[PDB]
């Protein structure tokens, strides 16, 4: 229960070869989560996944997004240290709590179309967006978790046919989820059949509003489904926030010279030019780690 500049607690997830546990950085008493992946047992295919994730986490910065903070890599194995969202699986809740009102889907639906437009900006596309993808952190804010199913699918991904118009397709599909509790469409080929349809169950209770943004997101045409840019400026997505309007992601100017956290840093042994050039070269090491977490 000691791996680098953490001590090791609970095991909150497992699976093959790769596995989850909270842990607390020595240094700042922090709470992180450790995703520890044995690459030993990584086929081809799913460690061009990994590299790819590890490589998209390192320049996203959005408050929905996990963040990462330290990348701890041996021959065998990789440490990834992102923030733990203790609130747990938006999919539990919706289990637990029946499903969501609109004016409590829109508060977590809101910062979801934020932070996937985030990614758009800097051209990254989920390209699989999951009711078990999405978590809660403390506040109960979404916290997208990674990158590492199918009635969350574009028509045109069974037409055989991978950009952001797919991402727009799936968020229909989540708001649906959040709102309704149950999943628009559902073996295969029946499944095949009401997602190329797109005919989907309107609920009783749901309200014309939130209607006209499910056909905003869900439309047959790839070619025809508006951007989230677009898509952000709806009635729906602004109830209750009419002077905040949605807008694209803000992304906060770099604060790599904090005097608070550089004076506790250089009191740690770390030199100020180490301090700099880690977060300059986005190196996500002891030193990035340390910064990043000491500013909580
Ligand atoms: C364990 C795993 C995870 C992610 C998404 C899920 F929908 C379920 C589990 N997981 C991760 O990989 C990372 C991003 C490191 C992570 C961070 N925080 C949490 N918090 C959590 C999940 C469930 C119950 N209580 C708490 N799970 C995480």
């Amino acid at each position: 229960p000691h791996i680098g500049n953490y001590r090791l607690l609970k095991t909150i997830g497992k699976g093959n070869f790769a596995k989850v546990k909270l842990a607390r950085h020595i240094l700042t008493g922090k709470e992180v989560a450790v995703k520890i992946i044995d690459k030993t047992q990584l086929n081809s295919s799913s460690l061009q996944k990994l590299f790819r994730e590890v490589r998209i986490m390192k320049v996203l910065n959005h408050p929905n997004i996990v963040k990462l903070f330290e990348v701890i890599e041996t021959e065998k194995t990789l440490y990834l240290v992102m923030e733990y969202a203790s609130g747990g699986e938006v999919f539990d809740y919706l289990v637990a709590h029946g499903r969501m009102k609109e004016k409590e889907a829109r508060a977590k639906f809101r910062q979801i179309v934020s932070a996937v437009q985030y990614c758009h900006q800097k051209f990254i596309v989920h390209r699989d967006l999951k009711a078990e993808n999405l978590l809660l952190d403390a506040d109960m804010n979404i916290k997208i978790a990674d990158f590492g199913s199918p009635p969350y699918a574009a028509p045109e991904l069974f037409q055989g046919k991978d950009g952001p118009e797919v991402d727009v397709w799936s968020l229909g599909v989540i708001l649906y989820t959040l709102v309704s509790g149950s999943l628009p469409f559902d073996n295969l080929k029946e499944l095949r059949e009401r997602v190329l349809r797109g005919k989907y169950r309107i609920p009783f209770y749901m309200s014309t509003d939130c209607e006209n943004l499910l056909k905003k997101f869900l439309i047959l045409n790839p070619s025809k489904r508006g951007t989230l840019e677009q898509i952000m400026k709806d009635r729906w997505m602004n109830v209750g926030h009419e002077d905040d309007e949605l807008k694209p992601y803000v992304e906060p100017l770099p604060d790599y010279k904090d005097p608070r956290r550089t004076e506790l840093m250089v009191s740690m042994g770390y030199t100020r030019e180490e301090i700099q050039d880690s977060l300059v070269g986005q190196r996500y090491n002891e030193v990035m780690a340390t910064y990043l977490l000491l500013g909580y």
